[PDB]
């Protein structure tokens, strides 16, 4: 049941210890992010956030208050604003965050907010005991794209390198790898074949098949482009 706790943010319940919300912003387009809540002995993890501090704050407070949790931790996507454009506030709400070296070495030249931990390869946070397991598996949507796992829960926030399946554009492909974009996903569904909840950066979630439509999109890219 979506719940709106804002009349652009609006959250939704995977599990008991899982939400994804979805944050609008006006840009290109009144464009929707997805992003997770991930909850444990009143501590919370956000994955993403919303395009920036004003609706972060709002967020925040909302699982603060009505979640009873507080977040301390925050894993982006990558680099891009509908990833990291609330990471300012949360810096100075105190969170630590954890991202990809890619995406703290972008987001640095970028003169953009930096996550504090980098990893390269895999991590695995322990939200108090919770594991938030974040992967790079590949290029996709961008160079430095990850996924986290939630193993105790069986859910895979893919982000943004995943489609919903009503989707049917390969979107934004200025900072994407084309080309890696169908290995990556394949890695991912060999990688989480127990994936109950498959959450995508953008509309709706679903399963596995995200993954498999994702691919069918792309690959219809790259072959458009005869
Ligand atoms: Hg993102
Ligand atoms: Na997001
Ligand atoms: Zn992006």
């Amino acid at each position: 049941k979506s719940v709106k706790i804002s009349d652009d943010i609006s959250i939704t319940q995977l599990s008991d210890k899982v939400y994804t919300y979805v944050s609008l912003a006006e840009i290109e387009g009144m464009v929707p992010s997805n992003g997770m809540i991930v909850i444990n002995n009143h501590q919370a993890a956000l994955l993403d956030t919303p395009i920036n501090d004003a609706q972060t704050e709002t967020l925040v407070n909302w699982v603060a208050d009505s979640l009873h949790a507080k977040v301390t931790t925050f894993i982006p996507n990558h680099w891009h604003g509908d990833c990291i454009g609330g990471l300012g506030y949360l810096q100075k709400k105190g969170v630590q965050s954890y991202a990809n070296q890619m995406t703290i070495d972008l987001a640095k030249e970028k003169g953009l907010p930096v996550p504090e931990h980098g990893f390269t390869d895999s991590l695995t946070v322990s939200l108090d005991g919770m594991p938030l397991q974040c992967y790079y598996l590949g290029g996709g949507h961008a160079t430095d794209n990850i996924v986290v796992w939630l193993p105790t829960e069986n859910i895979l926030f893919g982000g943004c390198m995943l489609k919903d399946n009503q989707a049917t554009s390969i979107g934004n492909i200025s900072d994407a790898d084309v080309t890696a974009w169908p290995k990556t996903l394949d890695k991912v569904k060999a990688k989480f074949p127990s994936a109950r909840y498959v959450v995508p950066g953008h509309g709706d979630y679903g399963g596995t098949e995200l993954i498999e439509h994702t691919k069918q999109i792309v690959n219809q890219y790259i072959e458009s482009t005869k």
